[PDB]
C-alpha cells in the first residue's frame, strides 16, 4: 500500500467493523461494535504495518503503554465513556492496585502462523 502523511500516531481508536480479529493480550475475539486499541509499531523491513488489535480494556489493564490521549489516533470518534478510559488512563497511574509488570511473556514468538 502506498501513502504520503508523515506522522503517524502509536496507538489508534475505532469501533471494529468485523470480528475476525482477535485480541493479542486475552487471544479472543474482537465482536465489531466495540472500542478497541492498536499499538501501531513501525519495522525495517519491508513489510504492511501490523497494527496490534487488543481490547481497549486489554491494554488499560497494563502499563506503560500510553502516554497520553493525543498520541491516540481516532480517539475523538471513541464514545465518551471510551475517551475517558483514555485520558483517566494517561493522566493517572497507569494500572490498578500497583500491579506494575515488565511487558508480557513470550509465546513462541515467531513461527506465528499468519
Ligand atoms: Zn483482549
Amino acid at each position: 500500500g502506498s501513502s504520503g502523511s508523515s506522522g503517524h500516531k502509536p496507538w489508534r481508536a475505532e469501533y471494529a467493523k468485523s470480528s475476525r480479529s482477535s485480541c493479542k493480550t486475552c487471544k479472543s475475539v474482537i465482536n465489531k461494535e466495540n472500542f478497541r486499541l492498536g499499538k501501531l509499531v513501525q519495522s525495517t523491513h519491508f513489510d504492511g504495518i501490523m497494527p496490534m488489535w487488543n481490547h481497549a480494556s486489554c491494554i488499560l489493564k497494563k502499563t506503560k503503554q500510553i502516554k497520553s490521549v493525543d498520541d491516540v489516533e481516532g480517539i475523538e470518534s471513541l464514545r465518551w465513556e471510551d475517551q475517558q478510559k483514555i485520558r483517566k488512563y494517561v493522566e493517572s497511574g497507569a494500572g490498578s492496585n500497583t500491579s506494575t509488570s515488565t511487558g508480557t511473556s513470550t509465546s513462541s514468538s515467531g513461527p506465528s502462523s499468519g
